[PDB]
């Protein structure tokens, strides 16, 4: 089980956040009864998987974090235990649009003129960003599209000033974060209706 050597091939993406991992075997093949695949973010603790057959020389890792580097190793198992670890391979998981909204969206009166608001926010949860945040989209939607207010802000911004709200109109204020892959999910709306 120590003489056997595992040869890891280059991983292949199937569905989003997946990696098809395959390998060949060289040595006393008759001793192997299965394989234990281990993977981690290149970080955190290793995640292990047990394969109950010596013919399963491939597996599909799923739900891998977008915008990260995944490190993969594989070893053979038998009646003795576990064998030598193969050489690790590392592949990048493509960034995605954020899957979680910015946190703590708030609205305050303030800005230019007499009917402006300042919208503030915090980034999405780190596990929901799916990449480096490069942009925030801010919307102030009325009942008609001619009343919509929209601004963009840089990844370092945490506020945006929106002017020209019509008194008496109900506005839905939303913020979304974006990565290089696109604009993510918007926050729950903060409703604003200025006095008239």
């Amino acid at each position: 089980l120590a003489e056997v050597a595992v040869r890891l091939q280059e991983p292949i993406v199937l569905g989003p956040r997946t990696l098809q991992v395959s390998w060949t075997v060289d040595g006393p093949v008759q001793l192997v009864q299965g394989f234990r695949v281990s993977w981690r973010v290149a970080g955190g603790s290793w995640t292990m998987l047990d394969l109950q057959s010596p013919s399963q020389q491939s597996t599909v890792l799923r739900g891998l974090p977008p915008g990260t580097q995944i490190q993969i190793k594989v070893q053979a198992q038998g009646q003795e235990g576990l064998g030598a670890e193969s050489l690790s391979v590392t592949r990048s998981i493509p960034e995605e649009a954020p899957s979680g909204p910015p946190q703590g969206v708030a609205v305050a009166l303030g800005g230019d003129g007499n009917s402006s608001i300042t919208v503030s926010w915090e980034p999405p949860l780190p596990s929901q960003q799916n990449g480096v945040i490069t942009e925030y989209q801010i919307w102030c939607l009325g009942n008609e599209s001619r009343f919509h207010l929209n601004r963009s802000a840089a990844g370092w911004a945490r506020s945006a000033m929106l002017r020209g709200l019509v008194p008496g109109l109900l506005y839905r204020t939303l913020v979304a974060a974006a990565t290089s892959a696109g604009v993510g999910v918007p926050s729950a709306p903060v409703l604003v209706q200025l006095p008239s």
